């Protein structure tokens, strides 16, 4: 009944808790703000979002952070009345080293008033907060190793958080080092019938990615690993719908069911995920001495899974199109790094529009003027209407499919000195900067533009129309959107397409643009 992937597009590192009869699950999201996303369930079967608990940035300052770095995988947690939750903010993660930054913030809402955070940690990343049966709080996370000789994954480490002192106490133990699939992350602490039950992810997050699971009488070890690890993974099977399965968390639901919310990746032309990576969820059953298993008895990760025994409750699906009349972005909206403010991003400056005023390139990772959503089907349609009027060659403004500075694609508007106001299409690749016409388009003067994009798996087109015109017209070529993808770099990256509007003004002049509206269809 429950069809996977459950969170499509960009929803990496699922954090699952149930409150009462409220599931929730927190997901990264590194460089997008706001910062960590949360969605909601009542049958597992369907979810809408919540909340971005970061917003302020008093709580998250990103800007300057490089691609990728920023939230990490975060954990959710829920304790007599209150939500925790345990975050990261990744400074630097490329090289020898990881820069990584550990806090803590709470609500007494999953979408209430959010703290500013208290500061634990920095030894390593995927912090996770377990609240034991005698009142005490402990915070696990991996240690990295940065040394020479040695494999960077250190193993999973313990420390007692002091809630009276609002930090970390006493001695750090490492607890579990892991298995033999190395890369050991993702620290979970469970407590389930006399044993501290300990998930951990393993393999990387790429296509060795898997969750293994270990226990312990004692908090603090040893942990003996479960003979079958791993619990879930997709390592060698290509034909595996869910590829990338790992780092997971379990709940347990009011009949005593449990499940293992998971992330895992739907590869295009063998290894090009455009998606990034999305959250799954499996069934999985206690076995007579003590372990869990897939609900098929397999170790994979099945692409359609039993539901619990629980009343459906779907939710009214969200709008084709933002018409862009209310005072607050809809939720579906993110900005690069910085929060939008009135000076550059305005719903009121003039109603019934989104205003963005021109800031820095595509390529900067500091001020953009950038709004955008994530695609969550491989197959969609994105389209908006906008007024602008540019001076410059330094003046672009238009539609935005987006995955970092390295990678994008651009429909704009802009002005050229011969043919005045135009159109052109800016495609950077592998960081490499291009044009995909020889010429621009010009365009008239006084005339809205429309802006379009289709996309189908690996590859999209682009159209364009003028208000008085009754068709579109295709702009450009059919352009493969692969190089827009976590595994298409040197390195693995962790994101996601995104699609959106943007807008930039390199003379400093702070343009506006104006976008009418703006739809996204699947």
């Amino acid at each position: 009944r429950i069809q996977n992937p459950i969170l499509p597009g960009f929803h990496p590192d699922p954090s699952i808790v149930r409150v009462g009869d409220d599931y929730y699950i927190a997901t990264s999201t590194f460089e997008w703000f706001p910062g960590v996303r949360i969605h909601h369930s009542r049958d597992l079967k369907h979810w809408r979002f919540v909340s971005s608990p970061l917003t302020r940035t008093s709580q998250l300052d990103m800007k300057g952070n490089m691609n990728s770095g920023g939230i990490w995988a975060p954990c959710l947690s829920y304790h007599d009345g209150t939500f925790y939750l345990i975050y990261t903010d990744v400074k630097q993660w490329h090289g020898a080293f990881k820069d990584a930054h550990n806090y803590l913030v709470t609500a007494q809402n999953i979408e209430g008033p959010w703290s500013d955070p208290i500061y634990l940690n920095s030894s390593g990343f995927d912090p996770s907060l377990f609240h034991d049966d005698d009142g005490r709080k402990w915070l696990v996370n991996m240690i990295w190793d940065y040394r020479k000789g040695n494999h960077p994954f250190a193993g999973i480490i313990l420390q007692e958080y002091s809630e009276a002192e609002q930090k970390l106490v006493g001695p750090v133990k490492n607890i579990y080092k892991g298995t033999d699939i190395q890369l050991t992350e993702g620290p979970h602490l469970y407590k389930k019938d006399g044993y501290y039950y300990l998930l951990v992810a393993e393999g990387g997050t790429e296509y060795e990615h898997a969750a293994t699971l270990a226990r312990s009488q004692s908090i603090d070890g040893p942990y003996e690993t479960d003979p079958s690890y791993p619990l879930v993974t997709s390592t060698g099977q290509p034909e595996l719908a869910l590829q990338k399965a790992g780092h997971g968390s379990l709940v347990e639901t009011q009949n005593g069911e449990w499940y293992l919310a998971h992330l895992c990746g739907r590869p295009l032309k063998g290894k090009y995920c455009t998606l990034g990576r999305e959250t799954a969820i499996q069934k999985v059953n206690w076995t007579e001495d003590g372990w869990l298993r897939i609900e098929d008895g397999g170790n994979h990760p099945l692409r359609e899974v039993t539901a619990p025994d629980l009343p459906e409750h779907p939710f009214e699906k969200e709008p084709e199109l933002d018409d862009f009349d209310a005072p607050q972005l809809h939720h579906q909206w993110n900005t690069l790094r910085i929060p939008a403010d009135p000076s550059w991003c305005s719903l009121e400056e003039r109603p019934g529009h989104l205003r963005l005023r021109g800031m820095e390139s595509l390529t900067s990772v500091h001020s953009q003027s950038l709004v955008a959503r994530r695609q969550q089907s491989f197959h969609c349609e994105v389209e908006t209407k906008l007024e602008y009027q540019p001076e410059s060659f330094q003046h672009m403004a238009g539609l935005v499919i987006y995955y970092d500075t390295e990678d994008h694609v651009y429909l704009h508007v802009t002005w050229h000195e011969e043919k005045g106001k135009c159109l052109q299409i800016i495609q950077t690749k592998g960081g490499n900067y291009d044009e995909l016409l020889a010429s621009p388009i010009p365009l008239a003067e006084e005339k809205a533009v429309y802006l379009k994009g289709r996309i189908h798996r690996e590859t999209m087109h682009l159209y364009f129309k003028q208000e008085g015109e009754a068709e579109w017209q295709p702009v450009g070529p059919t352009i493969d959107v692969t190089h827009m993808s976590d595994d298409s770099a040197k390195q693995v990256r962790f994101t996601g397409t995104f699609v959106g509007m943007a807008t930039q003004d390199l003379s400093g002049t702070k343009k506006p643009a104006d976008f009418d509206y703006f739809r996204y269809k699947e």
